[PDB]
């Protein structure tokens, strides 16, 4: 199959959890998958208890982001880190599925440059499908993508 | 850029030598170009004596092909051995674009299997662009392409 591109954005709830239920499906399947989340969260990592065993490879940003003005060039270097994993999964011809979990914030941000994410997304394996997530995506990222579904909280607990 | 698929078809002619016009225009651009020919001329081929020498790889059904009926096992082979060598430029990321001339008959005469074919095409470094050419292209392929373009034959002499 041709892999295609899927972004869960909106500001309802679900956006990581449709991800991780797709690359579930996909594992559940025999396919692989890598996931790269560019938000750690304070709790312990569920999906990634489930997956990781599996084979799936994760790549979390370090702990020290702090999303602070005054630290821009560090925090930057830390997502540049992270991403280079990125790069190199969206790279890898054995790989059917990766995850870019919260890659909207780095772009939304400015700690990631937006080019380089459509050059890395247009070149690609021509059978890898990509999620990506987070609130605000890209208009660019947006547009290239063959699926978006946007999470509207129509309530919210 | 994301690689397409473009698709020169029809009864009018002009289809060979778009693609090879397209060929020319990616190398002048310094870009890399492969090509398998599954049609053999008895004439010199001029389009590969200019490209050849720039590096740009040419592949060429064998002189043995019959297109008798009797002939079927042998001549699929040659096929098969002819596209084996396609299926790794269709493979190969660092190849800009690839040039599959007079394939069409290769999947109208059951030479080469279509859902080979499918699924090369498919799963090729996403910046690849391939262009197929031949009359009667296979629906199938029409569909999977971006562009198609069809010489419709208004005159000729
Ligand atoms: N509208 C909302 N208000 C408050 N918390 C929310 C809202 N939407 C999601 N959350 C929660 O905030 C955290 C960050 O989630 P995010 O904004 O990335 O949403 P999400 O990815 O759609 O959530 P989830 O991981 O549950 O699918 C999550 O724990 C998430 O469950
Ligand atoms: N309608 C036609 N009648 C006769 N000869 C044709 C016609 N169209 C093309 N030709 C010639 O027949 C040979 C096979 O060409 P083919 O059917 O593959 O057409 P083409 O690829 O469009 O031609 P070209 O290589 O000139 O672009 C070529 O030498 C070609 O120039
Ligand atoms: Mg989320
Ligand atoms: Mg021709």
């Amino acid at each position: 199959e041709r892999g295609i591109i899927i972004v869960f954005t909106g500001n309802g709830k679900g956006k990581t959890t449709a991800a991780f239920g797709t690359a579930a499906r996909a594992v559940g399947h025999g396919k692989n998958v890598g996931v790269v989340q560019f938000i750690k969260g304070t709790w312990p990592n569920g999906e990634r208890n489930l997956l990781e065993p599996h084979g799936v490879e994760f790549q979390v940003m370090a702990t020290g982001f702090t999303w602070e003005t005054q630290n821009r060039e560090a925090d930057t270097a830390a997502c540049m880190a992270v991403w280079q994993h990125g790069k190199r999964m969206l790279a890898d011809p054995l790989l059917d599925m990766v995850v870019l979990d919260e890659l909207t914030y780095m772009v939304a941000y400015d700690y990631l440059p937006l080019e380089e994410v459509i050059s890395a997304l247009n070149a690609r394996p021509g059978h890898q499908t990509v999620i990506i997530t987070g609130r605000g995506c890209h208009r660019d990222i947006l547009d290239l993508a063959d699926t978006v579904s946007e999470l509207r909280p129509v309530k919210h607990a």
